[PDB]
C-alpha cells in the first residue's frame, strides 16, 4: 500500500495534498520554477522524499524539458510554474504537447480566489488563455477538489489520445488546511462512456482480407504506434508489406531494416512516396494524414483502399476519407490481426515480393544523397557518423529546421522513443531542454541533442540546468550561421532574397556568431569546435567519450538543402530531387 | 428548526435532495411544467407537503409567472421546465428578469451526464445560451452539489443587484441516490468579498451638505427603491425635494403626492422632464441612467451636480458620469442621511419652496391630457376609471406598447410592486402571466392586467391557467386592433405608411378581430365588451365586483397617440405634446 507522511486524521495544508496526489501518482520528478503564487506548493515538494525536482532557468525549459520526460519514457510529465508571467512562459509548450499528442500535466499557481477577475498582482487569466490548446484544464475553487482534480487530470492526460492538462491552483487553496479523501469518484461520465473498446473480431478480419485481395500494400505508421514496435515488427512478419513512417512515428518499425520505406511526406524519400502514390491498399495505423504528409489531398494515396485505424473518433475521416475505419488502440488491432495472420498463414499465401522489387528499384534509383564540397563538413555526414560511433541507440531531440530534417533522415531509430522532436508546432528552442528531461527519465542512456544555432540559443539558458544536475547531455550543434529552413524557401521561391536569416555579425561577416564555446564555458561544460571533415569522427568520439555534458560545434556550409521536397500542397509529380544554394 | 421527511441517515434520490432544498429556502410555490428529463422532480413535488405547483400552458408562461410572482412579493420566483425545447421557451423570461433585475431561479432538467454534448434526444446547452442572459448558472455534475448549488442560485438571485439564475440539473442526477449534507459552505469567495458596505458617514454628510448648497435639487428615483418607500418618503419631508420616478420606480414614492412629478423620460411629463433639465442637484437613487430617460447623454442634467447611489459599482460611471457616488444600498444610505437631516435640521434650513413653485407652474401649464370623441372610449380614461373604482389599491400588470405607457401615467401607483411591467427587455405577453404569478402571492389583492390585444393573444393560453387555478384575474383589455405603439411610430416618422401593424381581419375590417371573449369562453371566465364610454364605469364595476376572473374587452380608438414624446437620442427641446393618428 502506499505510506503518506501524515495521519488520516491530520489536517495538512492544500499544497502538501496536492504533493501526496502527485506521489500517489507515482511521480517521481517535477520541472517546478518558484514563484510568489506557487511558494506553497514549493515548501510541500521540500518535503517529499520520493519526489525530485529539476530547476529550470525558464518556464518554457520547464514545460519543454516535462515534454522530453514524457515522450523518452511513456510516463506523463509534470511541470509546475507560478501565476502571471510564470504561467504564460508555459503556453508554447502546452500547445505543443497538444499537436503532439504528449501526455502532460501542468500546474499553474494562481492569485487567491477572492482575488480573480481584479486584475491582481500577478494574475492572468490561464485556464481561459489555455483552453484552446490544451486538452483540458482546471481551476480548482477548493481544497476538498484537489485529491480528485489531480487524479482526473493524469487520467485525461494519459488515455485516450495523450495530451496537456493544466491544473490551476489558487494561492489561498495551497494555504487551507484540510483532511483528503483520496476515494472520491472521478467526473468524466461522458469522456469514460466514450472511451474506444476494443477492436471486434468483425473489423479485424475484413482487414486482413483486403490484405489478402491487395497487390501493393503499404504501410503508414505514425506517432500512435510508439507503443506498438512488437505487434508491429510481428504484423510485418506476417505479411511482409512495408513500412512507411511519419516524422512522429520514426522508430515504430526499425529504420535499418530491408522492409523499411523510411519517412514519407514533404522531406520523405522519394521511394516512400513512390510506394504511397502507387499504393492500392494504405494500412494508415496512428496517423492523422498531415499536410505535411499528404500534400494536395485529392491526389494522395489516389488508387488506394484506405484502412485508418486510431484511437480518436475525430480523427477518421478528417482530412482523407477511409475506406474500413477502426475506432480503437492500434496495440490491440495489430494483436487481433496477429492472430488471424498466424492461423490462416497457409489459407492466405501472402506474397508481396513484386511489389517490394519494385519499390527496391525506387531505392536503388533514387536514394538519400549529399555532396561532400572539399573539406567542408556536410551536416548529413556528421549525423551519419553519430549514428554509427554510438551503434543506433542514442536518445535524440533536435530542434526545428534543417538539421531537423536531417537528423530524421541520417540516423537510424531502432526502438521508439529515441526519438524527440516537435512535428505538430515546430517550435524552436526544443531540443536542449528535451535532452534535460529525457536524460533525467533515462540515467544510463546516450542522450544527444542535435541542434540548429537558431534554435540552440533561444533556450541556451538551460545549459545552466544541465551543470547544475549534472546530465551527461551532448549537444551536436550543426552550425550554418542562418535560419537554414526559411533560407531555403528563400532560394527556392524569393530568387535567395535574404529577409533577416543570417545569425551572425554583419560587420564581422566570416566569423562564427556567436561563439557557442563561450556559452558553454559560462556554465562550465566542456566544448569544442570542428570545421574540417577530417577531424569530425575524432570530434564526436570526444564528446561521447568525455563524461557528463558536452558541446560540439560542428561548422557546415549553410547553401546545402534538405531534399528531396514536395513543395507545400503540391503531388509526387512536383518533387524536387536536387539543387541548393549554391 | 426544519423538519425533513427523511431520516439524516436514509439515502434518497436527488430529485428529493433538490426539493427540500427549496423547502429550506422557504419556497411555498413553483411554476413547473413536465417533461421527460424533469419527471423526477415533479414525482418529488408531489412528495411535498409544504410546495404548491402552479402549471402553466407554456413555459414562457411559467418565467413570466415567476417574474410576476418576484416582482409583487420581494421573494423569489421558481419556475422549472423539461429539458430542450422546455428550457428554450424560458430564454425571453431569463433576458427580462436580468434586464430588470427581478431575483428569479429557474431550474431545467437535463439529459444524463454521459449524453451531453452528443446531440441526444431533446438537448439543447442551455448553459452556453443563457450565459449572457443570466446573472449566474449551474450545470450541476453530482449530486452531492445539489445542496450547495441551491443555496448559492437563491443567495446570487436575491442578493446585490437582483438577478435570475438557472440550475441545470442531468436526469442521471435526479435518480441518484444519496444524504445530503446541508452544512456545506458557499464557494462565492470573489462575489462576497465584493460585496458592498454599509455607507459612510463621510460621504453621507457631503450629499446632506450638497442638498444645503442648492436651489434645484430633484430626486430621480427608480428601481432599486422598491424596498425603500419609507426611507424614501421620509427623506422627502426633510428635505422637500421633488419627486421624478422611473418607469421601474413608480409607487416608490406616492403618485398622488403633491411633491410627485410622476415619470420622466421619453413618455415622462413634461414637468418632470423640465425639473431634470433646469436641476442643479439632481438625486439619482437606484437608477441606471436607461436611454428611454436620459435622451442625449451630453444633454441630460446638463448643469447639475450629479449625486448617484447604486449597489453595482458597474453602473456608477457606465452612461452619466456622476460628481458623487456612493456603492450600496439605497436603503441604508437613505436611513444614515436621514439621521442627519433630523439633527441638523435647524442648522440646515431647507426650503426649495421657490423651486416647488416654479415646477408646479410647469404642472398647471402642461399636464397630462386626452381627448374625447364623441361617445368612444379614450383608454386613458378607463385607467383612471379604474384607478378610482379600486382606489389606487390594485397590483397592475401590463402588456407592452401605448397601454404599458397610458398605464404607467393615468394609474396613482400607492406602494412598490404594484407596478410589474416590463421596461428594460420591453418583452409582449408578459401581463398575463405576471398577473397570475401576482395573485398567487397576494391571494388578497385586486390583480389586474391592463394588456393591449397584441400583447394580450401572445400567451392567451394562459388563461386555462387562470380558470384551473380558480386565480381572481382581471383582464382590463385596451383593445384597439394595432400594434399601437409601432403605428405611433408609423404615423410620426412613416407618414402613416402602415407595415403589418394591423391586428384585426382586413376581409371584414369594421369588425373586433379576433374576439377576446371567446377566448375567455373556452376557459369558463364571463366576460364583457364594451363600447361606449357612457358605459364603461358600471362594465369595470361589473368585473371588480364579479368574484374571480374576468376579461373587459374595452374598445378604443386606434388614432391614439402616448404623449409627450422625446424622440429617441433627442433633448428636451425636442419634445413633442400635440399631434395623432387624425
Ligand atoms: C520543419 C518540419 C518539416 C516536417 N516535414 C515532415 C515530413 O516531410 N514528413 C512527416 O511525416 N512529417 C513532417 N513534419 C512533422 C508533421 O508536421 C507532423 O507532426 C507529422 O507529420 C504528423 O505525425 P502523425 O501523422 O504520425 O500523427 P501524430 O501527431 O503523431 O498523432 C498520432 C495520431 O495517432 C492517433 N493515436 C494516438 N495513439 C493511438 C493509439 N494507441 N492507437 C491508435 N491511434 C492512436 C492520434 O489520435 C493521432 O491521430 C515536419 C515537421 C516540421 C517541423
Ligand atoms: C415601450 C417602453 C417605453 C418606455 N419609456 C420609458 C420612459 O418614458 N421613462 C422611463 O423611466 N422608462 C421607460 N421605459 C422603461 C425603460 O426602458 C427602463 O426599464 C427604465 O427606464 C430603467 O429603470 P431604472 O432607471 O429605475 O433602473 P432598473 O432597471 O430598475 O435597475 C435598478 C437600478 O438600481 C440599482 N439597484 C438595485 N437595487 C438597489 C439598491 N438596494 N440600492 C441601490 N441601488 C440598487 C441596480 O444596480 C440598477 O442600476 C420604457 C419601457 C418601454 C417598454
Ligand atoms: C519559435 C519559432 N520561431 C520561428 C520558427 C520558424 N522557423 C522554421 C519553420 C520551418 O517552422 O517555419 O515555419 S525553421 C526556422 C529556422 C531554424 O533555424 P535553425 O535553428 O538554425 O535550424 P536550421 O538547421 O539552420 O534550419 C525558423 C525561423 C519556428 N519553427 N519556431
Ligand atoms: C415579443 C415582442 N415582440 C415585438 C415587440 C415590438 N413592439 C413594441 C416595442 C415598443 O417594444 O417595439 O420596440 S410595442 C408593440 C406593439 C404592442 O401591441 P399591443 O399589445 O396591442 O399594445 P398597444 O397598446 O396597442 O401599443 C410591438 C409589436 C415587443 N416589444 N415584444
Ligand atoms: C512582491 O510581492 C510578492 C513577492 C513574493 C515573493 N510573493 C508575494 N506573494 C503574495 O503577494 N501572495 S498573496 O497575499 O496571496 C496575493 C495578494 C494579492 C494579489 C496577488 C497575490 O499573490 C500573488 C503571488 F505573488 N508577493
Ligand atoms: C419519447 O421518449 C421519452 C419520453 C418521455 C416522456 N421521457 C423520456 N425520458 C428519457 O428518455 N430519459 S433518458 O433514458 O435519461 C435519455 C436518454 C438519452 C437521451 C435523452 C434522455 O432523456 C431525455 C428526456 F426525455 N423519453
Ligand atoms: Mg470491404
Ligand atoms: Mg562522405
Ligand atoms: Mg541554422
Ligand atoms: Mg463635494
Ligand atoms: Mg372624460
Ligand atoms: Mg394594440
Amino acid at each position: 500500500t502506499f505510506i503518506s507522511r501524515f495521519a488520516p486524521d491530520q489536517p495538512r495544508k492544500g499544497a502538501d495534498i496536492l504533493v501526496e496526489a502527485l506521489e500517489r501518482q507515482g511521480v517521481e520528478t517535477v520541472f517546478a520554477y518558484p514563484g510568489g503564487a506557487s511558494m506553497e506548493i514549493h515548501q510541500a515538494l521540500t518535503r517529499s522524499s520520493s519526489i525530485r525536482n529539476v530547476l529550470p532557468r525558464h518556464e518554457q525549459g520547464g514545460v519543454f524539458a516535462a515534454e522530453g520526460y514524457a515522450r523518452s519514457s511513456g510516463k506523463p510529465g509534470i511541470c509546475i510554474a507560478t501565476s502571471g508571467p510564470g504561467a504564460t512562459n508555459l503556453v508554447s509548450g502546452l500547445a505543443d504537447a497538444l499537436l503532439d499528442s504528449v501526455p502532460l500535466v501542468a500546474i499553474t499557481g494562481q492569485v487567491p480566489r477572492r482575488m480573480i477577475g481584479t486584475d491582481a498582482f500577478q494574475e492572468t487569466p490561464i485556464v481561459e488563455v489555455t483552453r484552446s490548446i490544451t486538452k483540458h484544464n482546471y481551476l480548482v475553487m477548493d481544497v476538498e477538489d484537489i485529491p480528485r482534480i489531480i487524479e482526473e487530470a493524469f487520467f485525461l492526460a494519459t488515455s485516450g489520445r495523450p495530451g496537456p492538462v493544466l491544473v490551476d491552483v489558487p494561492k489561498d487553496i495551497q494555504q487551507q488546511l484540510a483532511i483528503p479523501n483520496w476515494e472520491q469518484a472521478m467526473r468524466l461520465p461522458g469522456y469514460m462512456s466514450r472511451m474506444p473498446k476494443p477492436p471486434e473480431d468483425s473489423h479485424l478480419e475484413q482487414i486482413v482480407r483486403l490484405i489478402s485481395e491487395s497487390k501493393k500494400p503499404v504501410l503508414y505508421v505514425g506517432g500512435g504506434c510508439l507503443n506498438s514496435s512488437d505487434e508491429l515488427g510481428r504484423f510485418v512478419e506476417l505479411t511482409g508489406i512495408p513500412v512507411a513512417s511519419t516524422l512522429m512515428g520514426l522508430g515504430s518499425y526499425p529504420c535499418d531494416d530491408e522492409l523499411s520505406l523510411h519517412m514519407l511526406g514533404m522531406h520523405g524519400t522519394v521511394y516512400a512516396n513512390y510506394a504511397v502514390e502507387h499504393s492500392d491498399l494504405l494500412l494508415a495505423f496512428g496517423v492523422r494524414f498531415d499536410d505535411r504528409v499528404t500534400g494536395k489531398l485529392e491526389a494522395f494515396a489516389s488508387r488506394a483502399k484506405i484502412v485508418h485505424i486510431d484511437i480518436d473518433s475525430a480523427e477518421i475521416g478528417k482530412n482523407k476519407t477511409p475506406h474500413v475505419s477502426v475506432c480503437g488502440d492500434v496495440k490491440l488491432a495489430l494483436q487481433g490481426m496477429n492472430k488471424v495472420l498466424e492461423n490462416r498463414a497457409e489459407e492466405l499465401k501472402l506474397d508481396f515480393g513484386v511489389w517490394r522489387n519494385e519499390l527496391n528499384v525506387q531505392k536503388q534509383k533514387f536514394p538519400l544523397s549529399f555532396k561532400t564540397f572539399g573539406e567542408a563538413i556536410p551536416p548529413q555526414y556528421a549525423i551519419k557518423v553519430l549514428d554509427e560511433l554510438t551503434d543506433g541507440k542514442a536518445i535524440i531531440s533536435t530542434g526545428v529546421g534543417q538539421h531537423q530534417m536531417w537528423a530524421a533522415q541520417f540516423y537510424n531509430y531502432k526502438k521508439p522513443r529515441q526519438w524527440l522532436s516537435s512535428g505538430g508546432l515546430g517550435a524552436m528552442g526544443f531540443g536542449l531542454p528535451a535532452a534535460i528531461g529525457a536524460s533525467v527519465a533515462n540515467p544510463d542512456a546516450i542522450v544527444v541533442d542535435i541542434d540548429g544555432d537558431g534554435s540552440f540559443i533561444m533556450n541556451v539558458q538551460e545549459l545552466a540546468t544541465i551543470r547544475v544536475e549534472n546530465l551527461p547531455v551532448k549537444v551536436l550543434l550543426l552550425n550554418n550561421q542562418h535560419l537554414g529552413m526559411v533560407m531555403q524557401w528563400e532560394d527556392r521561391f524569393y530568387k535567395a532574397n535574404r529577409a533577416h536569416t543570417f545569425l551572425g555579425d554583419p560587420a564581422q561577416e566570416d566569423e562564427i556568431f556567436p561563439n557557442m564555446l563561450l556559452f558553454a564555458a559560462a556554465c562550465g561544460i566542456p566544448a569544442a569546435r570542428v570545421t574540417k571533415k577530417a577531424d569530425l569522427r575524432e570530434a564526436i568520439q570526444t564528446m561521447l567519450d568525455t563524461p557528463g555534458p558536452y558541446l560540439l560545434d560542428v561548422i557546415c556550409p549553410h547553401q546545402e538543402h534538405v531534399l528531396p521536397m514536395i513543395p507545400s500542397g503540391g503531388t509526387f509529380n512536383d518533387v524536387i530531387t536536387e539543387g541548393d544554394g549554391r
